């Protein structure tokens, strides 16, 4: 059984990856120098919640708060959270043209709710990380699979309708279940999301070839950060950042000889996350939200999450989850 310190820590991953990763976004390199000097800084910050959120955290409380709302899965409520969140907030971050999306949806021109995100990248629909960024709480609100499978989906396809978008979703959403389930060992887990993605997805396969390059990396040596963003990416494509995110993950369930031995393994991998630059607050969003699952709330430091603009709302909101959780049993 899940416990609220999974769900708890999850969503705080999510908010600390976020807002430590904002201030490095679109960096090409990162200097790890610079990582670890912020994070000293930002330990001794006087102030609490100096850190602000982006469009991640933006729309993960939106997917929150639909949830609570509605919590068999109502992916028009769903929208309009999502288009009524931009409204209030407009400049948190949104780019690869996913307001045209919120747009349609506020026009009173469009009905149906998927149909905004299908004419995007002119009918290919958004091949981006947006719909994985903030689909976490879907694997802690449903137990079952193929629930988190379906929801998963359906929710990254109200912005994201491009294959690589939502089924960069369903992957992202599918590391948090397997995540949640205990003590796991790398290649396992692999083969978890492998045999998952393969059924979803059966160039035929792009995430599951990003998958079994993760498992190599893994089995080799002194992997450097740029085979890394070499191979796997940094950047806002679902399939150059949710495998990604996943490597960082796995990779900081050991030691980095470049990381102080005094962060935890949570705190190593958003370090480890935003040193590989790019798309830094998405990947380490999502690799925290992994790792939050996994190691909990005992691995979320006071110093780190006071730092986070509305850490309280996402403590509180994991107990609202939890209770989705709970009732789903
Ligand atoms: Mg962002």
């Amino acid at each position: 059984m899940v416990s609220l310190a999974q769900v708890r820590g999850a969503l705080c991953g999510a908010l600390l990856g976020d807002c430590m990763g904002a201030e490095f976004e679109g960096s090409d390199a990162v200097e790890l120098p610079d990582v670890l000097e912020f994070v000293r800084l930002l330990e001794k910050e006087k102030k609490a919640g100096t850190l602000f959120y982006t469009d991640d955290t933006a729309m993960t409380r939106a997917v929150i708060q639909s949830l609570i709302a509605k919590p068999d899965f109502d992916e028009v409520d769903m929208a309009k959270r999502f288009a009524e969140e931009y409204k209030k907030e407009p400049t948190r971050g949104y780019g690869a043209g996913v307001v045209q999306v919120f747009k349609k949806l506020l026009s009173p021109k469009y009905s149906d709710v998927f149909q905004p995100a299908r004419e995007q990248f002119d009918g290919k629909g958004s091949y981006g990380n947006g719909g994985a960024m903030r689909v976490a709480s879907i694997a802690l609100a449903y137990p079952n699979i193929q629930d988190v499978i379906k929801f998963a989906r359906r929710s990254a396809q109200l912005t994201h309708a491009s294959p690589l978008g939502y089924n960069g979703a369903i992957l992202q959403a599918l590391a948090v279940h397997f995540a949640l389930q205990g003590e796991l060992k790398r290649d396992t887990f692999l083969e978890q999301l492998i045999g998952e993605m393969e059924r979803i997805e059966g160039v035929k396969l792009p995430f599951c070839s990003r998958l079994k390059k993760i498992k190599e990396f893994l089995a080799s040596s002194n992997v450097p950060k740029a085979d890394i963003v070499d191979e796997l990416g940094h950047g806002i494509a679902a399939l150059e950042s949710v495998p990604t995110a996943i490597y960082s993950f796995l990779h900081c369930m050991e030691s980095d000889p470049d990381i102080p031995d005094l962060y935890n393994n949570l705190q190593r991998t958003i370090i480890y996350s935003i040193s590989l630059g790019g798309d830094t607050d998405t990947i380490a969003t999502m690799a925290g939200a992994i790792a939050g699952a996994y190691y909990g709330m005992d691995q979320v430091t006071p110093s780190w999450k006071r730092s986070c603009e509305a850490i309280v709302e996402t403590e509180e909101s994991a107990v609202k989850l939890y209770e989705l959780y709970c009732k789903q049993l």
